[PDB]
DNA sequence: CGGCGTACG
DNA sequence: CGTA
DNA sequence: GCCG
């Protein structure tokens, strides 16, 4: 088992779900206080469930894995042990974990925010509904619409959104193209948002792109909320998605990239989130180059590398190729 | 011990 | 600060 | 919290 999450296979669907679900409740937890680094192990450790061929039955099963010391392994004995961690359960029933990610759920509110409004004694929705001068424009909208976003966006509901996104882009720039990114990407069958990568064949023809797109959408009527409602190449929106008699929020990102960089903004919106950390770890500590969604740096030569396709990106960090369906650290 | 991803709005 |  |  690899070190790096970047370099193992990680299915949507494994063997360790139960184990790898606590861990990242005391990942979650970690963030929620600040602790970037204990959240990182507990998401590691987590991923190395995922991207084990069976499941765990006994502790021995962790000797030798990466990320498993003391405490993750602790974890597991318990679950094996008793069906239950007690630490996990002390957190999931706590008012600060509750709370913490009832706030960080709303759009527009971070861990910095929600801790604030719990210092201040706020708990629930109608709390902050009910003193709302404190709120910015995004938070309004992030609470108005939580109920429709809390809802899971479905694979089925995907393609008509596409079809919606292309008709505007092909009105902004003929020949752009629209391609699923995200979570959908690596063969989820829900999200909690829709993400599109936006380019054009012609190097320089997607400048100045997206608020061509992003009004065009606004005129159709189809955008219930977006920030610029001045260049910009990611757009964070609420959408109108029909569904019968009536219609649903959801939440829909589009993100621009001249096709020079289309597939550094595939690797990077494809994710997984943490897959894309670890990638990104990988590149810069063990080969010494500095990965983005823009590119991949040489800072010796000075260099970027040229790339073709997500193939040329795993070759050029010398690691065997992962398709998305295997990107889900 | 230091490090923990790296951007844009 | 928020967002991917 | 764990790695190197
Ligand atoms: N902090 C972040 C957030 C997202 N991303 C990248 C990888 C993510 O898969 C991709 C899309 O972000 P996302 O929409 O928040 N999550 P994802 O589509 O994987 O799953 P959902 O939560 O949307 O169902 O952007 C990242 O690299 N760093
Ligand atoms: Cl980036
Ligand atoms: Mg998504
Ligand atoms: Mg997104
Ligand atoms: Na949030």
């Amino acid at each position: 088992m690899p070190a790096y999450a970047c370099q193992r296979p990680t299915p949507l669907t494994h063997h360790n779900t139960g184990l790898s679900e606590a861990l990242e409740i005391l990942a979650e937890a970690a963030g929620f206080e600040g602790s970037e680094g204990r959240l990182l192990t507990f998401c590691r450790a987590a991923s190395v469930l995922k991207a084990l061929p069976s499941p765990v039955t006994t502790l021995s099963q962790l000797q030798g894995l990466p990320h498993f010391g003391e405490h993750s392994s602790r974890v597991v004995q318990e679950l094996l042990e008793h069906g239950v961690c007690e630490e996990v359960e002390r957190v999931r029933r706590s008012e600060r974990y509750q709370t913490m990610k009832l706030f960080t759920q709303i759009f527009g509110v971070g861990v910095k925010t929600a801790d604030r409004w719990y210092r201040e004694g706020l708990r629930t929705l109608d709390d902050l509904r009910e003193q709302p001068q404190k709120l910015t424009q995004q938070q309004k909208a992030g609470l108005q619409h939580h109920q429709d976003l809390s809802t899971p966006v479905l694979r089925s509901d995907v393609d008509a959104l596409q079809q919606v996104v292309e008709e505007a882009v092909g009105q902004a720039l003929p020949g752009a193209t629209v391609t699923l990114t995200g979570g959908f990407r690596r063969g989820k069958l829900q999200g909690h948002d829709v993400d599109f990568l936006i380019t054009h064949p012609k190097e320089g023809q997607e400048a100045g792109l997206l608020p061509r797109v992003m009004c065009r959408l606004q005129d159709q009527g189809l955008i219930l909320y977006h920030q610029h409602q001045d260049a910009f190449e990611r757009s964070f929106c609420i959408f109108r998605l029909p569904q019968p008699g009536s219609w649903k929020a959801v939440r829909v990102d589009l993100v621009v990239a001249p096709v020079s960089q289309f597939p550094f903004a595939l690797l990077g919106w494809t994710g997984s989130k943490l897959f894309q950390r670890e990638l990104r770890r990988f590149s810069r500590k063990e080969k010494g180059l500095w990965l983005n969604s823009h590119g991949l740096f040489d800072p010796e030569q000075k260099t970027f590398f040229q790339a073709a396709s997500e193939e040329d990106i795993f070759r050029h960090l010398g690691l065997e190729y992962l398709p998305p369906e295997q990107r889900n650290a």
